[PDB]
C-alpha cells in the first residue's frame, strides 16, 4: 500500500485503494445493533477478497424517524456518541481494530452539513441567535446565507454554519478522535454541496492530512443558478472544480450519469476516462450506492438512480479495470451474488497493476465499449458489449483472456 499525495496535492492516498463501501440503507432494519459484529466477523473475508479500505456507516447515532420509512441510518444524527443503530461504541472498536488488523483501512462516513436538531436527549446543544446555524441568517433559498456557504438540507433549518469557529472546531476535534480512538484512515464526507470545499481542506488539513478523503458532490449542471459557469459546464468539470478546492478525490457522477443516461459506448465519459491524469486520478468510481441503488429488504431500499441489473457485470468491469479509484457496493459483492465475479475483477486489476492514473484509450471501431488499459504490470484489453473479435485488432502483444462472462459480452485479455 503506496501512500502519497497526487502530483497537484489530491489526497488519494498513492492511487492504489480499492474501497468496499461497508454497508445498505437497510442495514439498520435488517441487522439491528448488529453490523459493527458483522463486519468484525468479516474482516478477515473482506481483506481476503482484496478491498483496501472499507467505507464505514456515519459512527454519529441517529434515533430520526419519518414515514413506507425510514431513520437512524446515520445521516441525520444528533450526537457524536456511538452508540447507535449500527452497534455500540465497543463494538465499534472491535470492528474497527478488526478490520485495520486484517490490512483494510476505515473510512468514515462524516455528515457536517446537518444534525438533528430538535432532537430531544442529545449531548450537543448550540442554541439559536449566536450564528451556530444557517437560519439565524436570512434564508432566501437554497443557496449560500451569511451563516453557511453552502446550499442547504431540505428545509435549511437544521443546516449549520460551518464556517463557524465553534462550529468547525467542533467537527475538527471529532475527526481527530476518530483517527486517534476509531482507526480512521479517512472520511467520506456528505453533501459537499453543503458547504465550503475549502473548509474539507482544511479539515482534512487539520485532522489528517495524509489520510485518504472522498466527497460526494451531487449537482448537475442544471442546479446552478444561470449566471453560474458551472450551469453550461459538464458534470466532469464541475465535480473538478471541487476536488481542486477540497484536495481530496470525489466521487465520479459524470460516469454514473453517462450509465444512467447513456450508451454504454458513452461510459468513456466519466471523469475516470479523461485523457490528462490530473483529472481521471481524483475520480472515485461506483456503480451504485446506498442511494442510487436498491438495498435488501423493506422497500428495496432508496433506489433514487439506480443501474439495471443487465449492466452490473458490465459496469463493475469497467470500473476495476479502469483509471480512477474504483467502489465496491456491499451488496453487489456479499447480498446479490456478483461476488465471485468481482474477486476475479479485483485479482485481474492488481496483476496488471492498473492505479488511479494509469493511461486508458478507447477505440472507435467496435460496437459497445472497448478499451485499453496500461496498468503498471499488464495491458488490459476491454470489450464490453462488442463485436470485437480477439484483441490483436486494438492492441499489439500477446494477450491470454482474463475475464469472459455474460455470454461474451464481458471480456477482459491481459498482455
Ligand atoms: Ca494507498
Ligand atoms: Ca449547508
Amino acid at each position: 500500500d503506496q501512500a502519497g499525495k497526487s502530483p497537484n496535492a489530491v489526497r488519494y492516498h498513492g492511487g492504489d485503494e480499492i474501497i468496499l463501501q461497508g454497508f445498505h440503507w437497510n442495514v439498520v432494519r435488517e441487522a439491528p445493533n448488529d453490523w459493527y459484529n458483522i463486519l468484525r466477523q468479516q474482516a478477515a473475508t473482506i481483506a481476503a477478497d482484496g478491498f483496501s479500505a472499507i467505507w464505514m456507516p456515519v459512527p454519529w447515532r441517529d434515533f430520526s424517524s419519518w414515514s413506507k420509512s425510514g431513520g437512524g441510518e446515520g445521516y441525520f444524527w444528533h450526537d457524536f456518541n456511538k452508540n447507535g443503530r449500527y452497534g455500540s461504541d465497543a463494538q465499534l472498536r472491535q470492528a474497527a481494530s478488526a478490520l485495520g488488523g486484517a490490512g483494510v483501512k476505515v473510512l468514515y462516513d462524516v455528515v457536517p452539513n446537518h444534525m438533528n436538531r430538535g432532537y430531544p436527549d442529545k449531548e450537543i446543544n448550540l442554541p439559536a441567535g449566536q450564528g451556530f446555524w444557517r437560519n439565524d441568517c436570512a434564508d432566501p433559498g437554497n443557496y449560500p446565507n451569511d451563516c453557511d456557504d453552502g446550499d442547504r438540507f431540505i428545509g435549511g433549518d437544521a443546516d449549520l454554519n460551518t464556517g463557524h469557529p465553534q462550529v468547525y472546531g467542533m467537527f475538527r476535534d471529532e475527526f481527530t478522535n476518530l483517527r486517534s480512538q476509531y482507526g480512521a484512515g479517512g472520511f467520506r464526507f456528505d453533501f459537499v454541496r453543503g458547504y465550503a470545499p475549502e473548509r474539507v481542506n482544511s479539515w482534512m488539513t487539520d485532522s489528517a492530512d495524509n489520510s485518504f478523503c472522498v466527497g460526494e458532490l451531487w449537482k448537475g449542471p442544471s442546479e446552478y443558478p444561470n449566471w453560474d459557469w458551472r450551469n453550461t459546464a459538464s458534470w466532469q468539470q464541475i465535480i473538478k472544480d471541487w476536488s481542486d478546492r477540497a484536495k481530496c478525490p470525489v466521487f465520479d457522477f459524470a460516469l454514473k450519469e453517462r450509465m444512467q443516461n447513456g450508451s454504454i459506448a458513452d461510459w468513456k465519459h466519466g471523469l475516470n476516462g479523461n485523457p490528462d491524469p490530473r483529472w481521471r486520478e481524483v475520480a472515485v468510481t461506483f456503480v451504485d450506492n446506498h442511494d442510487t441503488g436498491y438495498s435488501p429488504g423493506q422497500n428495496g431500499g432508496q433506489h433514487h438512480w439506480a443501474l439495471q441489473d443487465g449492466l452490473i457485470r458490465q459496469a463493475y468491469a469497467y470500473i476495476l479495470t479502469s483509471p480512477g479509484t474504483p467502489v465496491v457496493y456491499w451488496d453487489h459483492m456479499y447480498d446479490w451474488g456478483y461476488g465471485d465475479f468481482i474477486r476475479q475483477l479485483i485479482q485481474v486489476r492488481r496483476a496488471a497493476g492498473v492505479r488511479a492514473d494509469s493511461a486508458i484509450s478507447f477505440h472507435s471501431g467496435y460496437s459497445g465499449l472497448v478499451a485499453t488499459v496500461s496498468g503498471s504490470q499488464q495491458t488490459l484489453v476491454v470489450a464490453l458489449n462488442s463485436d470485437l473479435g480477439n484483441p490483436g485488432q486494438v492492441a499489439s502483444g500477446s494477450f491470454s483472456e482474463a475475464v469472459n462472462a455474460s455470454n461474451g459480452q464481458v471480456r477482459v485479455w491481459r498482455s
